[PDB]
């Protein structure tokens, strides 16, 4: 326990040199929290709002989000979810206190209760439980504090239109602080995403082709995949659909046009970053094909040493010259694909025709498995194929990048 | 758009029909919400504590949850995270209006700034983004709305220990319509997801060695992996970590022991799930295996539709009688690999002995590849090798799964 909270500044500075910006949108947020309650001592002039100062506060805490566009597209999401539901709410309360008391009691209670059972329901629906969510989260809480309101006078609607100049004032600071101050345009964040992906999947292949063939030591059973800085490559390439497809949205939904770019494509990143998540299902594929129970005797696997280590190698340098194409805005070389990768898979089919043969509680099936006489070298044949069909989706990958430039600017 | 909100009730009933307790989940929900806020009308008697009302309807919004442990867990979390950052409030208050007026106002400012700053900071952290994210939203909302009544005066103390009754019938109605009523104990949602997730695989590895063996079509470039019920399958135990690991926090945190288990062992389970985790793996890369660009022809392809697909058939029969294990309770048969995994095994070796030899813009490396005499078959060596890890990974599953009956009642 002494040491888990120091410990925690090494988890901070994750954070921190991981990216810098993330400091910068958090004095952001700090400023306009503190700029937006400072109506605190406003009020003696300006219209004396400042006694309603909260909800400046709040709108500031709920609209503002770390990249200007989601900041942008949340806050005008969360902005009609919310005036959907004052508008079914100052409806159900006309409707209420219009019959006598026990009448009013009962249509309030049964408003309450339908509306309560759709919103939990519609929050199981997974379209809009990760994104949306706060579309039924706000909308109930905004439904319940109006129903509330309901019961007490109608002069709160005076008031609450009255205040709504202060939420404004509060969403204001939220669109300045968000677009013009640091802004983290989402857009030009999905154009990053894209060469950081590229950039740790080379790296990814580099470093399975490395650890299988001079391995660590070859046994497998070790850990869970997410240790090795390996996973920390690929498991983006695994999982990078969502934050992709929001990232495209909020940036299609961005005002900057200064990109003198002729047609904003923020969709072909979304190609761009499904073509490297097929590519990268296949390098995961590669790095369970390292860590197998059944696995090819080290000796044996010695032989390719030579040629899938320079394929890899080759691999990786193309992937890293699109990292460098996406991130300097130029379209790639026509011949990226080299001479060298061609001449490595030449190098690997060889090698492949070359010697062309290919208490304790135990284990009982890879007793089965190796006891047969399956061939020591199928589990390299798989990796090999595997190390192939990578090479064949670069092709792919390169076709959609390209494709991607003549989109953008480029 | 006149199909599209129709279309809804195709979304609405797999929610409904793929699990029936969400509907009584959202009829609780409701019942509770209406329950709490008929505070409206009971003021006149019981200590007339219906004022405050709204604030039982928002607690049971946010306490309660799915399933009875989670409505625990976070209940508790939330709690401490709303006590402490009240206390922090009331801190910071009586160190405000404490000074004269610009002096309070700038440590107010000062106060919510830094706290504001710190607060979207730890926001951005993944440790408690996706957990524990409510720690930091409530934590900043509570803090906030605690700043904006240190200005107003001090009874507001007083009235907020007096609301304090109301907050707590509307945690009581949460706790009750929760544990008592229709409970979804989580635990014991993590002794079904195993099944489920065993069940699955099983259905993913029979499709699978299908739709290569008797392809539906060889050439890949089809879709994305989603739409196939396939990945339906496998993607699950792709990425239900953070899915298992919170089930298993939550049923460790739920008070039931009339389990009559001698030790309520709700780490085993994800233990399995991580075993779970790594054949998943293995089935992701098969189902990568079948939608290559380079493929192995469909001919070369059929004289193994012979062993595979018995071998395929005996791997989902064993996954299958541990699906029945978990779910009933009882210790798999010893002999649970069966000598027909066994047999099919030989008669997969034998099969790789007979036989031992193993305007359009056009995709260029596609060409080099087929060009080469790459082998035809290396696709499917790898197909096979990973079919036999498959088969491997089978012994270390069937022994997790073991030692969690031996570890619960079983």
């Amino acid at each position: 326990v002494m040491r888990f909270p120091n410990k925690a500044w090494q988890t901070t500075w994750k954070v921190g040199r991981e990216d810098p910006r993330r400091l910068i949108h958090a004095f952001k947020v700090g400023l306009s929290l503190t700029l937006a309650s400072l109506l605190y001592l406003l009020e003696p002039l300006f219209k004396g709002i400042g006694q309603s100062a909260i909800w400046a506060v709040m709108t500031v805490v709920v609209v503002l989000e770390f990249t200007a566009g989601a900041t942008l597209c949340k806050g005008l999401n969360r902005g009609l979810g919310t005036l959907l539901a004052g508008l079914l709410a100052f409806l159900v309360g006309y409707i209420a206190n219009a019959s006598d008391r026990v009448s009013q009691a009962i249509i309030i209670g049964a408003a309450v209760f339908f509306i309560g059972a759709l919103a939990t329901y519609m929050r199981f629906i997974p379209y809009i439980k990760k994104n949306y969510d706060y579309g039924l989260v706000i909308f109930l809480l905004t439904f319940n504090l109006i129903t509330v309101s309901s019961y007490r006078l109608e002069n709160v609607l005076k008031i609450a239109h009255d205040r709504v100049y202060t939420i404004a004032i509060g969403c204001a600071v939220c669109l300045l602080m968000s677009l013009l101050v640091f802004p983290n345009w989402s857009g030009e964040d999905l154009h990053n995403s894209t060469v950081y992906k590229l950039e740790g999947l080379a790296k990814s292949i580099e470093a399975c082709v490395n650890e299988y063939f001079y391995g660590e030591i070859e046994g497998s059973g070790y850990m869970k995949l997410s240790e090795d800085p390996i996973y920390k490559g690929y498991k983006a390439v695994l999982d990078s659909k969502s934050i992709d497809e929001t990232l495209a949205l909020h940036a299609s939904w961005e005002p900057r046009h200064s990109r003198y770019c002729h047609r904003f494509p923020w969709q072909q990143y979304v190609k761009v970053g499904a073509v490297l998540r097929q590519f990268g299902y296949t390098v995961v594929a590669l790095h369970g094909c390292l860590r197998t129970e059944i696995q090819t005797p080290r000796s044996v696997r010695a032989m390719f040493k030579d040629p899938c280590i320079r394929l890899a190698a080759e691999v990786s340098k193309v992937l890293i010259e699109l990292s460098n194409s996406i991130r300097n805005r130029r379209h790639c070389s026509p011949e990226i694909l080299s001479d060298h990768l061609h001449e490595a898979l030449q190098d690997l089919n060889t090698a492949i025709k070359s010697q062309p043969r290919l208490s304790l509680r135990p284990q009982l099936s890879k007793i089965a498995i190796t006891s047969l006489e399956f061939s020591e070298a199928l589990p390299f044949a798989a990796f090999a194929s595997l190390l192939v069909e990578t090479v064949a989706k670069l092709d792919l990958v390169i076709e959609e990048v390209e494709e991607l430039g003549r989109l953008a600017c480029f």
